[PDB]
């Protein structure tokens, strides 16, 4: 098992990592969001690119990132766009989305890029390379807000992660069942004790997935998401929770 | 269906919190209901099998009326775990449905724990009687060694509602971190599909902690928490599954 450690933190080891979202829809909405999320306890800053309203402007973009890397300077931060695919805010091409990620990744004011499994496997081969050649690590990431894909699906594409060169395979996936929950737990063991080598996150979405953002150092998820302000679990919540869990 | 215990509602709400009471003699087992008194858990169950002068049934009844004196409004489970599902002791047959039979009449206790592979002809005996004076029923069944099938642990579950059970209970030792999701799916194919009354499941030590946890999402309507591996302090208990309850 590889682990990814940025900053001090070491994702793929001890308890599950909390990540919080930062949405902002401007500079001064982001700027706000910064300062509000700076007095939280958290060990990874996502700023979910896709809610910025100017986007088509990389400088902008830029200077959204630097507000935010300045706001928290020894904070993990992932960079992501989400796109409405996926359950993302706006639509973007394949082309601008590329040039928003390597901009992120040379600009040397972010840690970690999210990067979509099913965005094109030539733009995303390309893209965890130029990651790589920059010293940025890829969450390499899949949703289904809908549905559960089957277990044998969802361990073929964090495998297909794997392959790809990801630093962290994502999945995300919604349950329309309780059984759902535990497929996507089945899942996220199965790939912890015969596939994976790096760390890899799971999460099954809304109030009957919360089990999942609570087990993750039982059945191998590295990670999960926590809000600072269904199925959202407040940070300092979630902390107890996890240490409850790791010290029994 | 749910199970009333003096205002305790089993099967519905929050997975109830069930503390033991772990006494070798009458000094301790006093001493130990009168420190309980500053816990905050639903239901006491008295473990019985601990208690060293298990042969007289008046020293056993005495030590259940310390501590109903101690604790007059809590739920109590009265227990004798046998050696081979995981107890501090045996006892005869006869011996075990004689306690039994003592404690239902003393009036003392609300609920008594069978153990389900005691006997069928035994089992439903018991039952009957603890219905007719008022007192419900916690049917178990423990491996301490390892984890059934999924399909047998519901066919077990199952057999003990038609042995007339108010609550099924089985524990299981995970040996495997999918021995613990076998666990869970038993638990939520046996609420779901069979179950017509609240059952109660736990996957043991550290590897299965989160079976403690997590009984509101997949149909345990119980757990176990400590006052003093695997063990939760029943106010960290608490906390986890009130996060978990109001998410
Ligand atoms: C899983 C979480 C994310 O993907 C975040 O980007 C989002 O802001 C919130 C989230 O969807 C969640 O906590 O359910
Ligand atoms: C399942 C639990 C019990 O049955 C209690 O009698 C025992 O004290 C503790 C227990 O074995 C547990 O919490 O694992």
């Amino acid at each position: 098992m590889k682990t990814v450690t940025v900053k001090n933190l070491i994702i793929g080891e001890g308890m599950p990592k909390i990540i919080v979202s930062l949405m902002g829809r401007d500079i001064n909405s982001v700027k706000a969001e910064a300062l509000a999320y700076r007095e939280a306890t958290f060990d990874i800053l996502e700023w979910r690119v896709d809610h910025f309203m100017d986007i088509a402007s990389t400088q902008s973009v830029l200077t959204a990132a630097r507000v935010i890397r300045d706001a928290m300077p020894d904070i993990p931060l992932l960079f992501t766009f989400r796109s409405a695919k996926e359950g993302g805010e706006q639509t973007i091409t394949t082309q601008h989305y590329l040039t928003l990620n390597r901009a992120a990744i040379d600009s040397g004011l972010v840690d970690m890029i999210d990067l979509e499994l099913f965005t094109g496997d030539a733009d995303v081969k390309a893209t965890v390379d130029y990651a790589h050649a920059h010293n940025v690590y890829v969450v390499m990431s899949n949703h289904d807000f809908h549905q559960t894909p089957s277990a044998e699906e969802m361990v073929l594409r964090l495998r297909k992660m794997q392959a790809l060169g990801a630093d962290i395979p994502k999945i995300a996936v919604m349950p329309q069942s309780k059984h759902d929950v535990l497929t996507l737990l089945t899942a996220t063991l199965e790939m912890q004790q015969h596939y994976a080598d790096r760390p890899v996150i799971t999460m099954s979405m809304a109030k009957e997935g919360v089990i999942s953002r609570l087990a993750g150092e039982v059945f191998g998820s590295a990670a999960t998401f926590g809000a600072v302000k269904p199925g959202q679990i407040a940070v300092n919540d979630l902390r107890s929770v996890l240490m409850i869990l790791h010290n029994a």
